[PDB]
């Protein structure tokens, strides 16, 4: 990994069960009482991980891979905010 930037997903309203094809995730929230954007999530040996205080159960399923995700684009997409690794 470079610059330590793991995938982020976006809750439009917040689906109770989200299917993701990545085992590294960092929950968004920005201004939260929790430390960091919201909470840090990893799968590893547990392909089933819900996010505390969200209801957005991130489920990893063999039928979907890193190039796929859940119904509706719940993936957070950076549009113009991109840095080309500035030294
Ligand atoms: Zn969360």
């Amino acid at each position: 990994m470079a610059d330590y930037n793991i995938p982020h997903f976006q809750n439009d309203l917040g689906y109770k069960i989200i299917e993701i094809g990545v085992k590294e995730f960092m929950c968004v929230g920005a201004t939260q009482p929790f430390d960091h954007p919201h909470i840090f999530i990893d799968m590893g040996s547990t392909d089933e991980k819900i996010c505390p205080y969200c209801s957005t159960l991130y489920r990893y399923d063999p039928s979907l891979s890193y190039n796929q995700t859940n119904p509706t684009g719940c993936l957070y997409n950076p549009k113009l905010e991109h840095h080309h690794h500035h030294h």
